[PDB]
């Protein structure tokens, strides 16, 4: 069913709750020795069913990331290792240590979200992953991929359950697929609390779209930016357009524009940029200001806020800092940003200014990816305006909760008519 | 207009947000200063309007809660004042601060949110405090109430407006009322950020169901809840029951219920506690272990997850404390919690145990309103499951955005190819 699915997650939930001390690390651990020790199971299911897939013929994309090899296993074993590692205290925390009178003491201790609802294209790279970040959470969670692969996310299902149920006492983890009606648990409520999608841009838009009056995760498109400064030198720039198109073309966090201070178009560097661009094969557009300068000129553009995932980068330029500052803020999603120059000055104001997910200065846009901030095994990407931004650690799956041992305090006792008084002495934090 | 209101808003939240340091706080000073400078005038806005809507009489809470005195003029300004005091640097502040390679320095700094859109039933002690909110976390605000009281609320637009356009450079301050149709600009996106409804039950119920795909503020219906043990002594729970409904019975997070160890009903201590409420004439209803247990009983119960703002509560008992926290995540809308005892075993179990928005041990659950937390000047209460719980102090108004300055450095460099390594060094947090 599906309902009582819930239902069991969130009392596994409560379960696994009163459980920190060395206890979910030890499952992690004997999670990922079982995936070391189960391989050829999972490694054939994989296999046959991709192999059962292929015959449909049904997208590249997705019959690409469907692989699975004994690296990625290594590698997904080595990276639920480091979760472990680094695991170990991220509930049952304090974060103020406040007193108001006599024997009157509070805290803010951390606590779980819930129960998360993951929707994701069938990315088996990707379950054991946020299996283990919903056991470290503590958070029970539900899964629900697409109809391919079925068989192998099943296998893996086998794996965490028997994995969770070593030490754990509760299944407190879910799978449910095979034809379940996206829009019908979407819409059921006070039940699920997270929806995380993460397959690619089609779940996400999809969603988002249907999706109504539930917390979710998740950006919309991630139309990146670039600007490059009258005090930048050219080969950093170069270089930096490189890796920020060239390497990896359908990365959701994948540079898609440019732009650069009009008054060094007189110094050869946007011929040097679209040679390179054709070096490596760039399908060219522009925009209106670039009409402008020049006569013969790339294509026209359908729209600047679109979305290319190949190999497609629009170009335009302006003459004001700020009004880069505009751009970026009027048409980009503003998921990300980048300057490269020598000058503190306008780099810090800059900085100072926009509200993207994040900025940089003299790096990759391709660096936006958690694993690249030492911050640990993402679990997505969120642009929304609300409790998370660009790389969502862990962290960002947990909550406060407010918890007070007093004596025989009241309300009322406080006022004047009592001998009861505020001090707000911030205690050193445990 | 409506749209060109929202884009001031924005331009004038990036406009104070270059200026932190004794900008903010000198502005509310002098709001502070403005507001003790001319009351004649706004306090005989509010009697003149406040006395015409009298002729019209539409309903006592809300004629109750229009009044406004220099005694209330007096409590906010040095409520403001106290706000300006704690208000130092909660922006521009750093929270990591951490390396990757050689001159790869990363951080985590704090930013407003955007554009919030406050809507409240005109209780015009709340315009400036919010006002001083905004602008000392710097995000821009719209406001927005209704016919009653819209004179007085207008001269404390004038008042803030004046006092913002002191030093600020900018009015990022808007009222938008006057038949302004809820449903039009709620449905409106990508402008406005944070709904934060402050009103009362109807405002927040009309917009919780109203509302749709929006970042919103404020709880559904304060039902409390309290707990009893066989380990408490008896007048603890009576002094606590007064505090808990007899001080405040239209209060949001006012009691609504009560639950009791079945074995102490042998303590006499529902005889003491129903003759007090009596003594404070208390209308009672109660649940169906309470109908079984006794023969007469108070009436029955319409449906246990009511609410009635006035003196009535509701009575249960069970057996098990784990089957009172069932009962609490089962019926409550878990917005708060008491436990009253001297066991600290039990005790300490039910903290570590249940979800609601705080908890507390030996206190009233009129305690929960931010101020009676030392927690600066408070914007509401949630109890949604993301973001901000309980008390919602002025720190659940700002985000994250991350900054890099690194030199020449990109994603594909730091693979095999290239002498770039990962550190993970977290630095001391300026
Ligand atoms: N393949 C990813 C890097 C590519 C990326 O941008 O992140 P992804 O969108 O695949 O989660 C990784 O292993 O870190
Ligand atoms: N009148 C409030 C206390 C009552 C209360 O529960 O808070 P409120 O719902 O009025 O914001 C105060 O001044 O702190």
């Amino acid at each position: 069913p599906v309902e009582v699915m819930a239902e069991n997650a969130r009392t596994g939930s409560r379960q696994m709750q009163a459980l920190t001390p060395a206890q979910r690390a030890s499952a992690v651990n004997t999670l990922a020795d079982l995936l070391v020790s189960r391989e050829k199971f999972i490694l054939d299911a994989n296999a046959k069913d991709l192999a059962e897939a292929q015959k449909s013929g049904l997208a590249k994309p997705l019959l690409s990331r469907l692989s699975l090899n004994p690296a990625k296993l290594k590698n997904l074993s080595v990276g639920l290792k480091q979760i472990a590692e680094d695991s170990h205290k991220n509930v049952g925390r304090v974060l103020r240590r406040t007193r108001l009178a006599d024997q009157l003491e509070l805290k803010q201790v951390t606590v779980p979200i819930g129960v998360l609802l993951v929707i994701f294209e069938s990315r088996p790279d990707s379950l054991p992953q946020v299996a283990a970040l919903a056991m470290a959470s503590a958070n029970g969670l539900l899964l629900k991929g697409g109809k391919e692969a079925a068989h192998s996310n099943k296998a893996l299902m086998e794996l965490v359950k028997e994995a969770l149920a070593t030490v754990g006492a509760e299944h407190a983890v879910s799978l449910v697929s095979t034809r379940e009606e996206i829009s019908d648990l979407l819409s059921m409520e006070n039940h699920i609390d997270l929806i995380i999608p993460r397959g690619s841009s089609d779940l996400v838009r999809s969603i988002q779209q249907q999706s109504l009056h539930i917390p979710v995760l998740g950006h919309a498109e991630g139309v990146c930016h670039v600007y490059i400064d009258r005090d930048a030198d050219l080969e950093k720039a170069l270089r930096i357009a490189r890796d920020a198109k060239c390497d990896y073309p359908a990365a959701c966090n994948a540079m898609e524009t440019l732009l650069i201070h009009e008054d060094l178009m007189s110094g050869a560097i946007f011929g040097d940029v679209c040679n390179m661009l054709k070096r490596e094969g760039v399908k060219i557009y522009a925009g209106p200001r670039l009409n402008q300068q020049l006569t013969f000129g790339p294509p026209a553009a359908k729209s600047l806020k679109h979305e290319y995932g190949a190999l497609e980068c629009c170009i335009e330029v302006v003459p004001s800092l700020d009004e880069a500052i505009n751009h970026i803020h009027t048409y980009g999603s503003s998921h990300t940003d980048v300057i490269v120059t020598e000058n503190d000055a306008a780099a810090r104001q800059f900085l100072g200014s926009v509200d993207s997910a994040c900025v940089f200065h003299n790096a990759s846009s391709r660096f936006a990816d958690g694993f690249r901030f030492g911050l640990g095994a993402e679990v997505g990407i969120s642009t929304a305006r609300i409790h998370a931004r660009g790389p969502v650690g862990v962290e960002g799956l947990l909550t406060t909760k407010w918890i007070l041992e007093g004596q025989d305090h009241a309300a009322a006792d406080f006022a004047e008519g009592g001998g009861r008084t505020w001090l707000h002495e911030t205690l050193p934090l445990d």
